[PDB]
């Protein structure tokens, strides 16, 4: 792959590592409508992740 | 606020920004179907960053 997408896929293994420190935070916190929307989120997050290894490895 | 309900709020509007600078750096790549889904993502994050808006404040 090229330098500019390892950054991309880099970045997308980020944002996939933050929604889940996210969601283990929420998961502490009494809202359970904002722990069930970062759950999903996280999910979407690692689809993205999965879906740019696939694509530039 | 308490101090895990600032932590939580924050890195919901840190990941809310961050989504949209991996958009912009698919968009400079031919990984069309992965800008797409991240695209989303970003929406999704914003989703997430209202909800905790108004469950904290």
């Amino acid at each position: 792959m090229t330098k500019q997408e390892k950054t991309a896929l880099n970045m997308a293994r980020f944002i996939r590592s933050q929604t889940l420190t996210l969601l283990e935070k929420l998961n502490e916190l009494p809202g359970d409508e904002q722990a069930d929307i970062c759950e999903s989120l996280h999910d979407h997050a690692d689809e993205l992740y999965r879906s740019c290894l696939a694509r530039f490895g």
